[PDB]
């Protein structure tokens, strides 16, 4: 996935990724 949380896109693991 991806780290920073911009807005809301998808939820991997803990639930953040290139938005949610």
């Amino acid at each position: 996935y991806e780290t920073g949380c911009k807005r809301c896109c998808y939820l991997d693991e803990y639930g953040c990724i290139r938005c949610c």
